């Protein structure tokens, strides 16, 4: 069923809450035993959001290999993503260790450091060229190279240095700065424009490790980003684009991380973004 017609059907009947609850009911449940060990309590931002054991990212260190992050591997679309929580004061060094070990090119950030008067993630990158950051626990140095501030997003060039080997890499930071404190955007135009800028940079492409994407918990805005991308890519690839079923794609992605798409308003926005974005994929 063409999603655009499905969309008007749900909208006129006002059943978004009922659709969303069906998804929550049918979603996978796998163990997350490592996340729940007592030695990891200060590595989790929220008690109710954990990576499944089968899909978690492992840090390459013998001490403690745990980080709240998951590998979402989309086999038909041929895309992979790492979804993670906003880093905590005690995990900023683990976060950049993961970026290094997984060979990522880009970091995608969908929240502000402070929202609703409260801190949603640590200030984990440097704000001035001449004031670099050193992560002593993981032996990394991070320097701000340049910054381009636009009306709806900021793109930063960063240099990450492995202090053990003195290798350096360029990391691109894509920061969407205008998601509202409550609710979802009224139009998907600026979110789609952001997604295409990430794509154009090479950060989503198979010559690099998976992109790292995060918000505060790493499941809501982050889920919207990867669901819209994968759905638009499948519409590009298939003979019949109307065969793409966003609810089935979302359930496949929830085999790899719990809770993706947090509200019925986020589900509706995901539909809207894919519908409007297809009016470029089909050729515009």
């Amino acid at each position: 069923m063409e999603m655009e017609k499905e969309f008007e059907q749900i909208d006129k009947s006002g059943s978004w809450a009922a659709i969303y609850q069906d998804i929550r009911h049918e979603a996978s449940d796998f163990p997350s035993r490592v996340a729940k060990l007592p030695k990891n309590k200060n590595r989790n931002r929220y008690r109710d959001v954990s990576p499944f054991d089968h899909s978690r990212i492992k840090l390459h260190q013998e001490d403690n290999d745990y980080i709240n992050a998951s590998l979402i591997k989309m086999e038909e679309a041929q895309r992979s993503y790492i979804l993670t929580q906003g880093p905590l004061p005690n995990t900023v060094g683990h976060f950049w260790e993961m970026v290094w070990e997984q060979k990522s090119r880009g970091v995608v950030m969908l929240n502000r450091v402070m929202e609703k008067g409260s801190l949603k993630c640590a200030q984990y990158w440097p704000q001035k060229e001449e004031k670099e950051m050193i992560f002593e626990d993981t032996n990394l140095k991070l320097t701000l190279i340049s910054e381009d501030i636009k009306s709806y997003y900021t793109v930063r060039q960063l240099e990450l240095e492995n202090l053990t080997t003195q290798e350096t890499r360029e990391i691109l930071h894509f920061h969407y700065t205008t998601w509202p404190d409550f609710g979802v955007p009224e139009s998907p135009a600026s979110f789609l424009n952001f997604l295409f800028k990430v794509r154009e940079s090479g950060s989503l492409s198979p010559e690099h490790g998976p992109v790292v994407v995060h918000c505060s918990a790493g499941i809501g805005r982050s889920g919207t980003f990867c669901l819209a991308d994968t759905c638009l890519l499948l519409m590009d690839k298939r003979k019949d684009p109307s065969s793409v079923d966003i609810k089935k794609v979302l359930l496949e992605m929830r085999k790899f991380r719990m809770g993706l798409i947090q509200t019925a308003d986020q589900l509706r926005f995901s539909y809207l973004a894919v519908i409007e974005g297809a009016k470029f994929i089909m050729g515009d």
